């Protein structure tokens, strides 16, 4: 029932730091994010799985149903932790139906509406990833759409878990936690911020000043 | 349990598409949607879930007579009964014989309570038609959801006369059991311009990651 | 639950329709109603019990404690379904304490406040009957008083069941259902109204032309 | 000030209404007049002379030409005559025409806020949403009325809202609480508004206190 | 427009105390209260008027329209401050319409519903007196009925002023004030209570202690 | 303060129909005839420009404005469009900023001096991102600051859009004729008319 | 619009307050006046001269006649002097009298909205509800203040509300959020209002 | 699931009075109030409930080393860990070894989530210190309580930096697990002037009864 | 009564584009920003003033009262549009009192609490600048803190205007607008985002025949 924190990264030092802290439960990874890093796609996913020992989402290349399913099966054989990122499309939903029936975990991504979220859950997705920050930047309120998806999923007890994605800043995390999102996936830089508070630092000096005297 | 989506259709490709997606749970039908009993059998074998089919007669005896005949087509067949005194009398009789019913042409919460008390398997409030009167069909649906939550009537609510995506989202936010919709509306539920942009971007990026070698 | 619907009637044809629809659970009665049907009191209470096979509330003549109890015992003998209507008075509450201990069901009637309703439950009444329409006519809001009684009975889980009474029109029934009242008792004329909607009629005209088109 | 009109053609009840200083106008129809043994116009004149406030009267025709024709002839009876026009396309056309000629209109048979907006935009003097008839469909007529009041407040349409199809005291109180301009009701409803059992008891008690004051 | 406080009394010492404090704006009266002072009705009403120099509500004997009007005119002659108490009935409302037209001030009393309060206002009452505490005792909530009347009167700006009547205790006063009733009429005993708080007394001992 | 109804049309019979009823205040158009419409409605008639560059938009706007005092120039919500609104406002040329899907866009439209903004409700609804909520945010912000810009609820698809827009107090709703026709209608009205005729019949039998 | 008074008799803290342009008056007690090293009347005068705004000062007597007598005496010190009157029947009588003479009053020791109504009807210039002292009883002083604000708004009493018995910044903020006319607070609380750790970090950063 | 009250104290007389009343369930300490090992032991023996005690070191290795030393004093000892990256690392380690932890210096709900995820026994948000910044400490506490209800973190919330009675009441009204307070504030909670007057009066009635 | 938009910048091209659009009303600056353009402090402030012809907030070097006032008077001479940024400190507040009395406009900056904002208004600040984004990052909700300030300033009609500052993204702007803040100051990058919507683009292509 604990809130899960995933990292949006392929950087292994930051994932080690996350697990050191006992705060990071998985990783979401990407074309873009592996574009940032430039190592072996399958290799990098295996390394990450070994490190976090929790859900690692990895995207498929193909966009047609047959190719998505083919590649999903391939990626799934890397590790029991691998979760397949599927884009929210009709073929992607078809793929989730097929892959869920063979025990392959899926993460439906690029979700921007509660309607899409419903479909993802009904198709049997393991996770859904609504993109909060990208909606917020349209000024159409991504936290509100996240709240509608939570509400709907609470109404029906869909087994699908919600990953609040496109998380940009600490308030995203706090508001997600206040509405009771299952998982928040965030950049390491955002995670680092969550530790910090200027009153904490003053409190600590109100210790350290003393022992000089 | 899960929110159910039925299709308002008799088109078998649409239904096939629906089941391929793993998102369509049943079908609601009418004559206008080519031989009646056959089309119903074909649809039953395809969806393998509740298929609502309407009777010709409006007198109690005729409704019951015809319901029994339609019920023989398939275990999946649900008999559509119009909200009338005789229709309610026919629901009492049919429920006692294990024949599934869907009370239709419901435009008030009062009608909905009689339907449930008579033993209807489903009730179908007509949202869109009320909306067009400017008397708010979604509010009337919400009243029916509220009443049925109050008493735990076994009857399930099918939000009907669904015209657009916001009907489906609002119905889901109030926790309606089932929403029955045209296939065209279903198709819209998959779609978002931010999804399409995200797909273009993930490709552009991946293809630049691959272009690196 | 299931929300229950009782009929305020002594007419057997109306009750027969009510049970033919599978929608009427019981009947609330009074001497006037029965009297109006050319029926004797006990036969007609009996006739009604046999027909509805569900709670049939019937009033006693006496207002003193001893007489109420005596007559309640006599009426209870008519049928297992008979529920004794007791007016909300000190003596009537006393009578409910006594009758409840003997397994005789009671319906405390003439309730116009939540305070009265608490006493009826605490005495062990099977039912309480707040008079909504009558309070409405005083412009003191009967639905609001009904909502307060439902809220109190939800807080404490009194076994006593609430019969929305003095129901005049369909919104009374809908508002009562929306608050979750246990039972609404209504005239048959009100029940008939509940079936009806203009859009249902137009839908039926339409699905008939759709069918006549299709045969083609 | 909230206005009260009477749904009646009875002159005694209108005289009482004016004696009490609480009736501002009257809404009529041919059946009320017929019930009184009266020819239509005449009974409208009689009522105008008595209430000396807005008296709503219907026309026979439903086509735009005939409505306008007849409206003009009715309007000549008295400065107080307000022409009832059914909410239709032709009726709305007639309102535009008649408002431009200084003839007052009451758009009747309104059952939705969309209808109400059209009536106001056409320039209706009054709009009459039918609360009780909606209530009986269990679609909540008071909520519909509230939506119209809300919209009318948003835009300050000159059109005044007459809460119509009023059946009981709570209708009036609820319409007052939302601030409708006018409530038109049957006399029987008006009579109920005066009444309360605690007022009666207060008067019994007040007579006892004078009686005792005097004795000492 | 300040909230007004009227006293339910005929006792002149209580009223003098009330005016000494600059808190009492008027008086509502009845034969019982007067009787209990050992006083005649019309005389006592005059003495109260002279003392409070504000609205003094006084009841008429008759219940028929003609007798109520006759008597109201006689009582009105006592003083410019006299307000005629009229029970809420059809004939009472008829009388208000008549008396309003003659410049005679009226206070419609025995009001137990918002419907009654509407008619009182429409007939032209100077004041309406909803009976809060007696409704409260029926457990049908007199404060809620008062708030309904306040709401309705705000919606239409009736000139009629609301006197929260049948006031029993300080919370009646405070709740009536929070909803913004025009006037509260209360027993002196209730007014005395309003001054009081144990922390005030403790504060006074402490800025005596030092 | 009256709510305005514009028609989404170029059909002159439906516009005559609308003005006959005294319920249509203007017209919004899309893909010469603009003059005919102006003459008929004698109220704001929004017409789009071809160009998308600032220079071209302004050039064309000036040309269209000369057809009639009633002409309002449709400008798409873009940087160049906003620049064009600045310029045209200064010259007394009325503008209607269209393709608005966020409150952020509407603020800029108002600040640049748009006569009207047109939020697209129905199109947002179909994204299941709630177009009526977006409109309500724009109404709220415009009430906070009293922008002189008036809000045209656009992309209106059905009666409830109109009723909800009214309940929020939008300045103007622009709708298809088909929607406007629906607004007149109710089954209880029809029944009451049938009943009304029955009572005149009765009334006649009885003397 | 919001006024800030200081609960003090210390002239350096009052000077700081006026230097900052944020202190509008002073509320006093002989405890503070003697705590400095001065006499009732003198320091009241010195404070008036310094703050040039309302300076509330308490009387010794509790009987009506003595309260009025002393109030007149104190009022002669400066046009700024406002007389503190305890919320009692005699105190309310005194307010009626002194209002009529143009002498300003501050009804103090108010713990209920009923008391506040009487204070306003008697013609008090100010009322001072004791927030923190109620808070300590766990009966919620800020709620009782909120009720008085709400009632004064309802009726537009000319009497102004001084939130008193203020002990910490959140009292000030909550008072401001409800729109109290005036908050009177100790100097120590005022000093806190300036402060935030993010401000200090901002200063290290920007000025760097 | 009673609300717990802890005492911010090292004074044993106050603690004794607290356990005599049957109201005090534990104690939160610091070296200040201590005028280290033996007193913590004396307090543990007296309260027989959770006794929070802080470590000297701020690096992860030193924190963990000292926590294990303190933990051997008594089963009741809970180790105070400041909300830092190393502190949270320490919590993970110590939780795994069955050593109880109290994450302190919490000023945001973000911090509070990390503490619960790390497996802290308790978290101590500093209400009063935030209140004094005028950023509303009770609101931040409410946010943490709502979050911990959403997810059912086993971590319990200790409302800390409690300065007055309304802090206690508002923390109770939001359903915080535990409130740690100074004795002085505890003393205040007993008191009300209407109680005192009721007792004066009840006496008066006895002496009248004895008529 | 219009909502004002200021730019957080010293870049003149961005300010020109802002004024071209007729949506930028002023500028808030710092020497970080101006150095990144490679420019002298006062000359850049003057250039900006000429360009926006609206309020241009500029920070002083000193933190003691005397120096702040001294420098403020010097900056104020540059242009009628110059507004002096003063950090929320006791001396800063002292300086606001003094400078207000001389008709020199002030912007109290580094505000993180409503208490701070009341003192700023009472001392006579022209503007107050609450730092939303930095509070947000502490997870203490900067929008809520801004809302409290707006509410307080509405309660009392302080003449001081609120500049929502530390604005990082489009929802900051929309939520500040929904609360009715007087002014939002934002980076150009955020202003650019405000124009944009994918449905606007698609609508354009649908007429791009």
């Amino acid at each position: 029932h604990h809130m899960k924190i995933f990292l949006d990264t392929a950087n292994l030092e930051e994932i080690k730091k996350g697990v050191e802290w006992g705060i990071v439960d998985g990783v979401t990874t990407n074309p873009t994010l592996i574009s940032k890093e430039g190592a072996e796609f399958k290799q990098r996913v295996k390394e990450i799985c070994d490190l976090v020992k929790g859900p690692v989402s990895a995207e498929v290349v193909s966009l047609d149903y047959e190719g998505m399913v083919r590649e999903a099966r391939e990626l799934a054989q890397i590790s029991e932790y691998v979760v397949i990122k599927i884009p929210m499309t009709p073929d992607g939903i078809k793929a989730v139906k097929t892959l869920s029936a063979e025990g392959i975990k899926t993460n439906v991504t690029l979700v921007f509406s509660p309607a899409q979220a419903i479909l993802a859950a009904k198709a049997g997705a393991t996770y859904v990833s609504p993109f909060v920050g990208r909606m917020d930047d349209l000024s159409n309120d991504g936290m509100r759409m996240l709240g509608e998806i939570v509400e709907i999923y609470n109404n029906y007890g869909f087994e699908t878990e919600i990953i609040a994605a496109s998380i940009r800043h600490p308030m995203h995390v706090v508001e997600a936690a206040l509405m009771g999102v299952d998982i928040v996936t965030m950049p390491f830089a955002v995670l680092e911020k969550l530790f910090k508070h200027p009153m904490t630092d003053l409190g600590i000096e109100r210790f350290m000043e003393d022992w000089k005297k």
